[PDB]
C-alpha cells in the first residue's frame, strides 16, 4: 500500500493504544502496526525515486522500519509479558520516530537542501503577522467605507473582492504565521500531509478569485459604459452576487484538482506555504498553465475591456451633446452627423427631423436617449483601472514565472522533486509580490475616491 496508508493506520491504532484498558487489545494494536511498519517498507517514497533500491537512501529508509518494527516487538514484549502502562509506555515513543522514518516522506514533501541555520534566519513570525495585520486592516477599512457608500454591480464585484482579499490573508496567513513560529517543522503544526493540501486548496483559491473578480469588474465597466445606462436595480446586483459565487465555485473546483489527480500540493521554500508543483509531469504541467493561463487571461481581458471603455468615456464626457439609441447603443456624435443620410456634421441631435432614424439598426429619434456625464462612472473607471494596474504589477510576474518553470527545456525540477535554490529564492519573491495584491486592491478603492481627491487638491 501508499505510505500515507500505512501513516494513517500506524497513527489510528497509536489512539487505540492510548485509549485502552488491557493487554489483549494493546496486542491487537501493536500486531496491526507491525504488519503496517512492513507494508511500509516496501514502499518508494517519491522523494527518493531516482535513487536505486539498493542505494544508502534507500538503506536508511528501510533502516527506518526495521527500527519502528524493532520498537513494535519491543512494545509487543510488554504486552505478551501482561504490562499494561509499559506496552503503552513503549508505544507512545512511536510518536517520535514516525515522524524521522515515515512524516518527511509523505507526498508533501519534495527533497531540499535548506539546512537548519538557515531556517532560524528565515523564519520571522512577527514580521509576517504585522504584515496580515496591515493587510486586513486595509481590507476592514474598505468594507468599512464602503458601508458608508447602493445596488451597483461594480461595488458588488468590488465588496467581493475585499471579502476575497481580506478572508484569503486570514486563511493563508495563519498558516504562514505559524509555520514561521514554528521554524518550519510542519509536524510540530499539523503531523502528516492535510493541512498541506489545504493550504494548496486555499492558496489556488485566493489566487485566481480576486483575478476573475477583477476581469468581472472590467466587464461591468465595458457593458456599462459602452451599452446604453441603466439605473442600479436590485436585479443587476442580484445579477452581480450570483456571478461572484460562481466565480468562486470556479474557484474553489480549480482548486481541488489536486485531489482529483491533476496536479499535487507540495510544501515550498521556506517551509511556510504549500502550492501547485512545479514538475515536469503531465499533471503538474497541465495544472500549472491552467493557472498561470487563468490568471493571465483574466488581466489580459481586463486590459482590452478597459482600453475601450476609458476611450469611450474619454470620446462620450467632451465635446456636443451625443445621444444613444437605446436598442444598439449607437451613438449619436453631432461633430460626425450622418451625412449619408442628410445630417450634416454640426446638427444637433434635437435639429435632426422627427423622420430619421438609427444609421446602425433602423429605429427611430424617440429610441434615443441623452449621454449624460457622470462623476460616479469616472470613479468607477478610475477603480477598475487601479485594480488591474494592481493585479498587472504583482500578479503577472509569478504567473509567468510559474508557466516558465513548468515548460522549461531541461526540466526545472529533478525526478525526486528537487528544484534549485535559485528557483526556490525566485517563487518566494515573486509570491511575495502577489500577497500585496490582497494589500493593495483595499487603497485602490480608499484612495480612488471623488471625495480623497477633493480634500487633496487644496492640501497639495
Ligand atoms: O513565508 C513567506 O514569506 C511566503 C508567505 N507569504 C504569504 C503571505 C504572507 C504574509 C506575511 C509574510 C509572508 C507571506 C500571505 C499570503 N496570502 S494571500 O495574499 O491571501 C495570497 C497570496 C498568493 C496566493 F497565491 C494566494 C493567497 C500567502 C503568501
Ligand atoms: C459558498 C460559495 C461557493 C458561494 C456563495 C455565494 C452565493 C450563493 C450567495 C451568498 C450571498 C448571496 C447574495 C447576498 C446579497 C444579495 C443582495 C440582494 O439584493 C439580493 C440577493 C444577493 C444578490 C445574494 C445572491 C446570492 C449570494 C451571492
Ligand atoms: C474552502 C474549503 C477548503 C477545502 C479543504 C480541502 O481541500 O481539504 C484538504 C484536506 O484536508 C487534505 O487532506
Ligand atoms: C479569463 C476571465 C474569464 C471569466 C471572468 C469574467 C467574469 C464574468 C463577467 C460577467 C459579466 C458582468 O460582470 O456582468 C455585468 C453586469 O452589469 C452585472 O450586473
Ligand atoms: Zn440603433
Amino acid at each position: 500500500a501508499d505510505l500515507e496508508d500505512n501513516w494513517e493506520t500506524l497513527n489510528d491504532n497509536l489512539k487505540v493504544i492510548e485509549k485502552a484498558d488491557n493487554a489483549a487489545q494493546v496486542k491487537d494494536a501493536l500486531t496491526k502496526m507491525r504488519a503496517a511498519a512492513l507494508d511500509a517498507q516496501k514502499a518508494t517514497p517519491p522523494k527518493l525515486e531516482d535513487k536505486s533500491p539498493d542505494s544508502p537512501e534507500m538503506k536508511d529508509f528501510r533502516h527506518g522500519f526495521d527500527i519502528l518494527v524493532g520498537q513494535i516487538d519491543d512494545a509487543l514484549k510488554l504486552a505478551n509479558e501482561g504490562k499494561v502502562k509499559e506496552a503503552q509506555a513503549a508505544a507512545e515513543q512511536l510518536k517520535t520516530t514516525r515522524n524521522a522514518y515515515i512524516q518527511k516522506y509523505l507526498p508533501c514533501f519534495r527533497p531540499t537542501n535548506i539546512t537548519l541555520e538557515e531556517r532560524r534566519l528565515i523564519a520571522s513570525p512577527w514580521f509576517a503577522a504585522s504584515f496580515c495585520v496591515v493587510g486586513l486592516a486595509s481590507n476592514l477599512l474598505a468594507l468599512s467605507v464602503l458601508a458608508g457608500a447602493t445596488r451597483s454591480s461594480f461595488l458588488t464585484f468590488l465588496c467581493g473582492l475585499v471579502l476575497t482579499d481580506f478572508l484569503g490573508l486570514l486563511v493563508t496567513g495563519t498558516i504562514v504565521v505559524s509555520q514561521h513560529a514554528a521554524l518550519f517543522e510542519w509536524h510540530a503544526v499539523d503531523p502528516g500531509c492535510r493541512l498541506c493540501r489545504f493550504m494548496g486548496v486555499v492558496m489556488i483559491f485566493f489566487g485566481l478569485s480576486p483575478l476573475l473578480l477583477g476581469a468581472a469588474m472590467a466587464s461591468e465597466r465595458y457593458l456599462g459604459i459602452t451599452r446604453p445606462f441603466s439605473r442600479p436595480a436590485v436585479a443587476s446586483q442580484r445579477r452581480a452576487w450570483a456571478t461572484v459565487g460562481l466565480v468562486w465555485a470556479a474557484a474553489l473546483a480549480l482548486g481541488l484538482l489536486p485531489l482529483l489527480g491533476v496536479g499535487r500540493y507540495t510544501v515550498q521554500y521556506p517551509g511556510s506555504w504549500c502550492f501547485l508543483t512545479l514538475g515536469a509531469e503531465s499533471g503538474d504541467v497541465a495544472f500549472g498553465l491552467l493557472f498561470s493561463m487563468l490568471g493571465g487571461l483574466s488581466v489580459g481581458l481586463s486590459f482590452l475591456l478597459n482600453t475601450v471603455s476609458v476611450a469611450t468615456l474619454c470620446h462620450v464626457y467632451h465635446g456636443m451633446k451625443k445621444y444613444t439609441c437605446t436598442v444598439c447603443g449607437y451613438i449619436y456624435n453631432p461633430e460626425d452627423g450622418d451625412p449619408d443620410n442628410g445630417v450634416n456634421p454640426g446638427t444637433d441631435f434635437k435639429d435632426i427631423p422627427d423622420d430619421w432614424v438609427c444609421p446602425l439598426c433602423g429605429v427611430g429619434k424617440d429610441q434615443f436617449e441623452e449621454v449624460e456625464e457622470r462623476d460616479s462612472e469616472v470613479e468607477m473607471m478610475a477603480q477598475a483601472l487601479g485594480i488591474m494596474v494592481v493585479a498587472s504589477v504583482c500578479w503577472l510576474p509569478l504567473l509567468v514565472f510559474i508557466a516558465q518553470t513548468v515548460l522549461r527545456n531541461p526540466p526545472a525540477m529533478s525526478p525526486a522533486g528537487q528544484l534549485s535554490r535559485t528557483t526556490e529564492k525566485e517563487l518566494l519573491i515573486y509570491l511575495r509580490v502577489a500577497t500585496w495584491n490582497q494589500i493593495l486592491d483595499p487603497w485602490v478603492y480608499i484612495l480612488f475616491r471623488r471625495a480623497v481627491l477633493r480634500r487633496l487638491q487644496p492640501r497639495l
